[PDB]
């Protein structure tokens, strides 16, 4: 079955995994260096052993593809995956005249009442981002995020490079190119970034009329993070190809620090007790050809039968 | 035996390898996505089935480690690995008042007499770089090369970042860090680079008191290029550790386009007929502790018994 690599990945970390503390003071079992292979021509690799919100992946990907960096887009799509990053900025700023919110995300876990207040403030913040246009341009723009790194890389001359754009055009004009690379890592920016990109860089490739992509992930939360990444990128490879009049090849995921947080250990064996069922089929609108124009409705996922969703705590 | 991965790598490309043309119009057999593992604690991975010039690796690595970008250093070390890049610049410039040199590197293969003239001009150029100090600052500086990317990344504010330096310091102060990354890929520079870096990025890692490095190579010449890279980086991992008071872990090589040029096919089966013998031991001077100060004599390779060197044509 397609998704097997992920199960084999988890199962392996449990075994060869060596304990190793991390930033968020939770414990984690690690394996450095691992690469897995998914043949995107046998089915979409959206896990069936545990319900994963494809709707989220979808909207988040488009966001990036528009070179967009403001929250508003995701909010106008029910996506809150990036709230904390914007909300945090909002709390450490002059205007935030509310209750205590320092370390909100971590305190929420052992809330004195904090949960209800944080969850409510978030509504207040989100809403105004959504409505107060000036407020949005002030606290909804995260600034440096995958979209602006892929589509608006700021040069040393005050200009912007549309990496992804060109990579696409290049693929069309020189498909056998060895330098079809989009880079999310900027030596100057990470030194002061909240969360330096995890999906560090990816490389395109063509051969026998098929397109392939290799993502280099420096750090991954096997249980929580890794499933989303697979879908996110596996999709990109589908979209890009359609736009190139190319067949679909393989999604290759290379890892730096693949890890499994201790608090996750019980939920993961749980997943390993499940037997994966046939993998869903992705369907892309055949009329629209410029991916940058694809809208939420232009991507369909046929036959996604999955096991109930397994919950687990997030460690910041 | 240690070096086995490389043999297994070659053997594999020969098998699963799909024909694919490239820039230099030579044919090549490819495999996209491959990762190999070398446990740097069992021996130095300097191939024994074919004589590889460690002396060259050594000097070339130091060069980089000094954040140096001029040829002079390598010349003052018998290294000519980067001559063509500087020589080319010299030929397309106003001062080069000599014979025909356009496409020199490719014409050399089927020389009308070209070989002797090119080889002699190179002496003239090299010599003056070596001596005429002004000439050196003009044609010996390649400018953007691994050293200036590792040690002098130019920011959008006219400053320079010493990526590698910091990564080292970081390793010392936060060994369990997931962002120990040095990047050779700059979105602005490659668009006009002679040869965008092949050794794109690498990541450091620490655990159980051992240091590990994963190199992400976008494109590799299995026969000619890949052997050098192994040694080059496997060394760096040794040097960095010594400087960190760390044990040596593993060298992990991840590939984008691993390839074997057609003109190489005969020489490679030849190598596969050989049985590798025990791998050499690296010995680092125990007195010197700041790698940036290591000099050619501070690195020793004990017991390097190798099979005679296999020659093969270079395709630019
Ligand atoms: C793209 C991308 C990856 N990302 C980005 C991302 C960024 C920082 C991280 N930080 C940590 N500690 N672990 C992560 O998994 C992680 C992931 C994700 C972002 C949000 C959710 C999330 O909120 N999870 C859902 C549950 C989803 C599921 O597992 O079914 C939730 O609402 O609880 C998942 C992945
Ligand atoms: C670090 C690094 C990689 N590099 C850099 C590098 C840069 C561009 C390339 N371009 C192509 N076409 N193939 C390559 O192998 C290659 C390698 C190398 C640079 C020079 C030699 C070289 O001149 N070879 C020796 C023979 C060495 C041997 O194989 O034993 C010679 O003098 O013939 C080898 C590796
Ligand atoms: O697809 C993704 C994206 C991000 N993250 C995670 C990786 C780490 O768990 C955490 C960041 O910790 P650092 O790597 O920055 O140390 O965010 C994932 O798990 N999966
Ligand atoms: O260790 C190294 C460094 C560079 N190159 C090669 C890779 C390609 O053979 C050639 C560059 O072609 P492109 O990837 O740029 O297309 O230089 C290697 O083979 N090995």
């Amino acid at each position: 079955m397609l998704e097997q690599p992920y199960l084999d990945l988890a199962k392996k970390v449990l075994d060869e995994g060596h304990f190793k503390p991390d930033r968020t003071h939770t414990g984690t079992y690690s394996i450095f260096g691992h690469q897995m292979r998914f043949d995107l021509s046998k089915g979409f690799p959206l896990l069936t052993t545990k319900k994963v919100p494809f709707g989220l992946i979808k909207s988040e990907l488009l966001w990036f593809l528009h070179g967009d960096t403001n929250i508003r887009f995701l909010l106008q799509h029910r996506n809150h995956i990036w709230d904390e990053w914007a909300f945090e900025k909002w709390v450490k700023s002059d205007e935030y005249h509310g209750p205590d919110m320092t370390d909100f995300g971590h305190r929420s876990q052992k809330d004195p009442e904090f949960a209800a207040v944080y969850h409510e403030e978030m509504a207040k913040f989100d809403d105004r981002v959504l409505h107060d246009d000036a407020f949005a341009a002030k606290y909804g723009d995260l600034g440096l995020v995958y979209g602006s790194q892929w589509r608006a890389w700021h040069t040393s001359k005050g200009d912007t490079i549309d990496q992804l754009g060109d990579v696409i055009e290049q693929i069309k004009t020189h498909p056998y190119s060895r330098r079809l690379i989009v880079s999310a890592w900027n030596p100057e920016d990470v030194p002061t970034m909240a969360l330096p990109p995890c999906h560090t860089l990816y490389q395109f490739y063509v051969n026998d009329g098929k397109l392939s992509l290799q993502l280099y992930q420096r750090s991954a939360d096997i249980f929580l993070g890794v499933p989303f990444a697979i879908a996110s990128y596996a999709l990109l490879t589908h979209l890009v190809a359609h736009e190139c009049g190319l067949e679909v090849g393989e999604f290759i995921h290379t890892f730096g620090d693949a890890h499994l947080y201790v608090n996750h250990l019980d939920q993961i064996k749980e997943q390993l007790s499940r037997t994966p069922r046939p993998a869903p089929t992705l369907q892309l609108n055949p009329d629209k050809h410029d991916i940058f124009d694809f809208d939420m409705k232009d991507i369909k996922l046929l036959n996604y039968d999955p096991y109930p969703a397994i919950k687990a705590p997030v460690a910041v």
